[PDB]
């Protein structure tokens, strides 16, 4: 199977904070599946958090019963949204 970057179980997760991290989603989220990244972003100059970023699966069964299930969960005090990444990280 083609694991392309048109072709991987990459999703969006915002919630994040001046206190949360990519460990923090990766923690909620490893519990489905073997995680191949999370990122988290901010401006480093300002100090200032976007409060969101990527997590990504090994697999894509994983990524459906998270996404399917994860609407509305709170992760470090803060309400959640998921939805996929994959053409906005694709660009075409």
């Amino acid at each position: 199977m083609a694991e392309s970057d048109g072709a991987e179980y990459r999703c969006f997760v915002g919630s994040l904070s001046w206190n949360t991290d990519d460990r923090g989603l990766e923690a909620a989220f490893s519990s489905f599946g073997e995680i191949l990244d999370a990122k988290i972003i901010n401006d480093r100059e300002t100090g200032r958090s976007r409060g969101f970023g990527f997590v990504s699966f090994s697999n894509e069964q994983a990524m459906q019963d998270a996404i399917e299930g994860m609407n509305g969960k709170e992760l470090d005090g803060r309400s959640i949204v998921v939805n996929e990444a994959q053409s906005r990280g694709y660009g075409g």
